[PDB]
């Protein structure tokens, strides 16, 4: 099905009506990207590139845009929920509530096959030429090709048990390698820590292409420590990911990726990284920086093969509807089990996915008998001492008539409920996400502080209860005089609602 | 007469736009005429002409609502505004507030007195006036009256005779002969109010119009300078005096072609239950009335089939976010450049709902003052937050010239990646605070004091070498070969 393999998922997008075949020459040099930033900037169907230009033996055509948005309200997250077995029409909430449905019950432990799909043609050793591969040049001031934006890394700790699926960007350095960003607090760093601490210097790694969609949601979930993705990935999906192993190391793949690198990441070698047109919407020409060396050692690919690609940046693209909208989910399983009354989270778009919204149940509020100045300082000591909370440097704390899902919402609550300062808690001492602009091109330390909980909870919220009415067509106005209007809208001569 | 110079043209250039709807079912003054205006103002639909009010009466009267709401189509956005100023259907926010801006720097084209006009084809007069009968519309159903007025401009004069002020206040009906509203510090409504207070005069000559020139009605949502008469500032923009025809009952001046006037005097002792009301910010609060002054009416003179304009405001969009936090962030604009602050443009971000607005610097000219955001974040706020112009906004946010300050995306996008939370704002907490706003009046600190902020959304190299970033979008993150190569395939590969 759809959501366990991404060949069905992209004919799951062809069914559609939500994927455009490109069979004219695309060039992997800018032109597939350009192509997918502005499907993404105007939330059009997802671009399959079937005739990338240097493609050679099945190496590869290529997915832009694999889960942004789609232009319909009623299917504007269609593209996610076809990763997530969910129809066409679920909401944020339906996609959030899917992925957060295995924190509560077993996991489904992966099944071994022999072979599958992602075994039908290698190149292995002297033959890996990463160079000539079509590898995209994703942004023209990018440091290089990125291959590796909608992949997931597989890593495995020293003792064997905890195997971490995870995105994280990656581009070719050389013949056989890659650089990528390997940051602290994510897990593939800690493994990568916990490797050194023992004095590995090259650990084993692979890194798998077009993985079962409900894998990737997952790879870019920061799901609790010490959990193997894989099985999280089997309880939403309610049955086992088939696995086969690796030929040259003893991880595992999902049987019926698209494309695997199977090689080693290093603890002791780095290599110019970036700069990247990142989730925030800036690059930063010449600015590279040291990242971690990915060796290649063997590639083996399905038959007519695709590399999925994220041309992240400015509104509206995988960065946003995954990263965001992940730890916000996340965020709100942590308040929850920290006692908070937080029914929902979301990460507004308006917020470039460095805001999350927490929607609080007013009636547990009240019952808890605390104050906004207090609360605020309690929401930020739970989420921003987390690793949930890292990349996360805006919390705005609303009651239960907004809706977290709705960016107009979430805007009207803040920019009428929180008073500047007055109901504002800054956190200085707290880690802060560097990536973000106005940290490692801002005024105070990169790593350090810049966050603030802002509480648009009313005063009376806390206490006695909402003691107004929003001045807007559902509230200002009785049912009588409603169902009057709208029965009559049409005949009048104004437009279908 | 053309549709800026007169409100009947105005309607019928709306019709003209297909921006109109006739309606001559019949619609109930109570509540509904506000409903229907309210879906329209959500949806941004046609601005609604109810042409049959429920209990309308010998010529009093239709009611046009979302005078100045917007249109639904991308490329007329602002069409409704547009025709209150001779300026086209596709006219930007930034043609608009710069057409607004125009008269600053022209003399005042001063008022002509006619002998008449159609506002005197009609009268009510004295013991035969009651507010209470007429079809004055229930807004939203906790508002403490009938808010006839929303979209009506209020006419006082100075004691010295020489300022004669047109602005936008509420009031209610309060009984057979007197309405309430709000003059609130710091309007010139109330500065000139405690002007006659001063001297003694217990009944202030006064006047309200309802369907001026459409001209008039957006520089009454003006904040120009004290002392200076909206009369002649009307002119210069309109390139043509106002005909203005003198009351009947006292020696102030209204349009000759206003729909409705009432006139009378504003009381300096006199006080009645004011409010509540569904408001700018999107909030009423049911029960909540505070006394406000007294207007006593004493002639109603109207127009033939008279239109009364209604606002009903509230959650976006409608004439208060269209209107009054727009027209200050221009006069903000006019007030940086006079303190000599590198300010090129300003907007009021619909998002912000009209509490915030976005100033746009001359990074050149930053950078040669060689400052950095928090003394440059700090400076801003003290000319602004110290000034009637900058008195309802709280949130001033400052973004680099690569910023569209008109485009609420763009805007969200600087704040949110180009100001650190905390340490690139400055707080205000001693300067006059808009009460107004929940945060402020059922918040937790002072309701007329404080809460607001400069938000230093721009990068810290722009004070110093200048803009070292390149945005990832299809128009900077790709050569122009390669944008023309997809632009010419778009439709044909089988995009929108
Ligand atoms: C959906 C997505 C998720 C991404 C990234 C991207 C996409 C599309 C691309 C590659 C386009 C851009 C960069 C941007 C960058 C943030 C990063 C990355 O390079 N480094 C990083 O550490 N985390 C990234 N994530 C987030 C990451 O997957 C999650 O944080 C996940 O929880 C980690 O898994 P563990 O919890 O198991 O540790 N990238
Ligand atoms: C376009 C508009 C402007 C409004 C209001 C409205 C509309 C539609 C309504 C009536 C719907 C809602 C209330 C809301 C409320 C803010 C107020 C008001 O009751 N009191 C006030 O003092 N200012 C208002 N203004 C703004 C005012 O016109 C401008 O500030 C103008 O510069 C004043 O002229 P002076 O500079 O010459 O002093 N109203
Ligand atoms: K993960
Ligand atoms: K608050
Ligand atoms: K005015
Ligand atoms: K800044
Ligand atoms: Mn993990
Ligand atoms: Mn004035």
């Amino acid at each position: 099905p759809p959501h366990l393999s991404f060949r069905s998922f992209v004919n799951a997008l062809r069914q559609d009506g939500d994927l455009v075949d490109i069979n004219e020459p695309v060039d992997p040099d800018l032109e597939a990207a350009a192509i997918t930033r502005l499907v993404c900037e105007t939330d059009d169907k997802a671009p399959l590139f079937n005739n990338v230009i240097g493609a050679k033996d099945g190496l590869w055509r290529i997915l832009g845009a694999p889960a942004s948005l789609r232009s319909s309200p009623k299917e504007r997250f269609g593209r996610l929920a076809r990763h997530l077995a969910l129809p066409p029409t679920a909401s944020a909430k339906d996609i959030l509530d899917k992925m957060l449905s295995a924190n509560s019950i077993p996991p489904i432990e992966p099944v071994i096959v022999p072979t599958g799909p992602v075994k039908e043609n290698s190149i292995e050793g002297e033959n890996i030429d990463l160079e000539a591969l079509p590898a995209p040049m994703v942004h023209q001031s990018d440091g290089g090709k990125y291959i590796q934006t909608y992949g997931m890394h597989v890593i495995q700790s020293p003792d064997g048990c905890w195997t971490n699926w995870s995105i994280a960007r990656a581009m070719v350095s050389g013949k056989r390698t890659l650089a990528g960003l390997v940051i602290s607090p994510q897990h593939i760093r800690k493994i990568q820590d916990q490797w050194r601490a023992i004095g590995q210097e090259e650990i084993p790694w692979a890194l798998a292409f077009g993985v079962p969609p409900t894998a990737i949601m997952a790879s870019s979930m920061p799901i609790p420590d010490g959990v193997s993705e894989a099985g999280y990935v089997g309880a939403i999906a309610g049955e086992p990911i088939k696995l086969v192993k690796c030929d040259t190391n003893n991880l595992y793949v999902p049987a019926n990726s698209e494309i695997v690198l199977e090689g080693t990441l290093s603890t002791t070698k780095m290599a110019p990284e970036g700069p990247f047109g990142e989730m925030h919407g800036y690059v930063y020409p010449g600015e590279s920086h040291p990242a971690p060396v990915y060796t290649v050692n063997k590639i083996t690919y399905r038959n007519n093969a695709i590399l999925p690609m994220s041309a992240c940046g400015r509104l509206t693209d995988e960065t946003q509807t995954m990263i965001g909208t992940l730890a916000a989910a996340e965020i709100r399983q942590l308040c929850q089990r920290a006692g908070l009354p937080i029914t929902d989270a979301f990460a507004p778009f308006v917020g470039q996915a460095t805001w999350v919204a927490l929607k609080v149940d007013t009636h547990r509020l009240r019952a808890m008998k605390t104050n906004g100045k207090a609360f605020a300082k309690r929401v930020g000591d739970v989420v921003f001492t987390q690793k949930v909370g890292y990349m996360i440097h805006r919390l705005i704390l609303v009651g239960d008539d907004i809706d977290v899902y709705d960016d107009k919402d979430v805007m009207w609550a803040f920019a009428t409920r929180c008073r500047p300062g007055t109901d504002e808690v800054f956190f200085d001492d707290v880690p802060g996400f560097w990536l973000i602009p106005y940290m490692s091109h801002g005024n105070a330390e990169a790593i350090k502080g810049g966050k603030v909980v802002s509480d648009a909870l009313l005063t009376a919220e806390y206490t006695t209860g909402k003691d107004w009415e929003s001045a807007d067509f559902k509230n200002s106005y009785p049912k009588s005089i409603q169902d009057k209007v709208l029965n009559s809208w049409e005949r009048l001569g104004f437009k279908k609602l």
